[PDB]
């Protein structure tokens, strides 16, 4: 079992990234979730980059390289 | 079993990112979610940048390069 | 059992972005779900990028390379 | 089994981007889902990019290649 | 059993980053959570960076290298 | 079983980064959570930075380097 | 990269089932292989049996059964 | 990379089985080999049995089942 | 990287069952390989079986069954 | 890098089941190899039993069975 | 780095189940090995059984069960 | 670095089931092995028994059990 939560650059109200993974006879309740803006400026802002997701990489050779410039 | 959550430059009010994944006899309840937005500005913003989502990757050579310029 | 969940530059209000993988005699309730917007600027951006959606890359030679000038 | 969602410059109001894989004796409801939107400007945008989707590239040569200037 | 989570640059207001692994007669419940943003400046931001999710790297030579410039 | 929580230039009001992983005939209440921000400058956040996130890191040769300048 | 060699009720004197997938700047030499057999009785037998050679068996239901009596 | 050798009911005299799968300015010499066999009786011998060879099985529901009788 | 070798019911005089997988600048040198047999009864013998080569099985349900009566 | 070598039923004279895995500058020499039999008796003799090689086995359910009458 | 010799009702005579896994300049030399056998009887012998090899087993459920009667 | 011999029912001469892991600027020798067999009975037996070989078993659920009658 593999779990991999990544979270970045994001504005939030409630009930984020949760992993349940065994759960036998199990019971629950979530209330009201309210997002409210007004007048920001520049709010959930994110530069460059790449998202690799895979679920093995084997020999790699010079790979994998992001350069910024 | 492979779990991979990735969140970015995103807005939100609830109930998002989740992994259940083992639950026998299980029960739950939600709530309502509200997004309200007035006069913002730049919200939910991003860069460059690639997506590769595989299984596996093998042997990859000299790949999976991204430059910036 | 592979699962792989990438989100970027949205804005939501809820119930996103779930997996549920085993689940037997289970049973849930979820409620209304509200987006409203007015007089915003710039939601929801993204830039240049492109996605690679794979099972299995082999032997990638000098392959998968975005150039960004 | 392969699950790869990806999701990019999207404004959502519920209910997205879900997988149920296995589900035996199961059952649920949602609820209403609502989009109201006025007098915004520039939401839901997207650069340039390719999309590929596969289920396996082999041997590939100076493939997959783009170039942004 | 594998369970990361990675946040970054986020504003929250509740029920976040949370792993529930192994739980027989369980019952919880959960309250109503707000966000209520007005005229703020700059918030949420993160600068470059790559994100790789895996399960297994193996004979990486060279590999996963970012510069910044 | 591993269980790796990381959180960097973050803002909450409650509820966060929590490990459940053992709980039999277990039973709890969590109650409302509000974030208010008016007028701030400069909130959340980070610089740049990769996030490497794996079950297993073998071999690897001359590799996971970051260089900033 | 995929490679399975099986072998069964053979006889043999040299040089079988090898495998070389990476060699650069290689050399190499064999000599000769001499295979001499008088007089024998039941050599190299193999019973019944299917041989399934694929490279990707998907959502086989009630599949791939072999009966022997 | 993916090697998997597997050897059944075989009577060899060398130089056999063998995986080379990196190998930068490498030399070898092998030698003879004889095989010499005289009034053996009931030599190499395999009873009934499926070989299946795939790269990935997936969602094989009631499948790859041998009955012997 | 995986390498699985598996041997049975095998006679042998040398140089069996090897995996060579990084040598640089390496360099050697194997002899002769003599096998002799005279007047044997009953060697290398196997009763029954199946031999399953697979990358990855997954949601094998009531799968890969094998009876002996 | 996963190496699992399994050895049932055999007779050998020498240089079996070795595994060479990171070596520079190396150099070896191996000698004369004999298998020399007369006259034996039920040599080399292996029962029944399948075979299983993979990579990866995932949600196996009431799976990998064998029975033996 | 992972490396599991197993051996089991074997007869031998030299230079087995040997595993190098980091040497730079090195050498070395091995000598001539004998295997002589007359009038043996029953040598080399196994019962019934499974071989399964793996690089992991994730979520067996009621899976890999041998039964013997 | 993971490294697991196991020996079971055999009968050897010399030079068996070594592990040699660092070693920079070394050098051995070793020399010769002879087996020699005559009249002999019942050598080298082993009775039933499965062998698995793993990485890494997780959440192994009423599995691996082995049952004698």
């Amino acid at each position: 079992g593999f779990f991999s939560f990544i979270g970045e650059a994001f504005q939030g109200a409630g009930d984020m990234w949760r992993a349940y993974t065994d759960m036998k006879e199990a019971g629950w309740k979530d209330g009201d979730k309210y997002f409210h803006a007004r007048g920001n400026y520049d709010a959930a802002q994110r530069g460059p980059g790449g998202v690799w997701a895979a679920e093995k990489i084997s020999d790699a050779r010079e790979s994998f390289q992001e350069f910024f410039g």
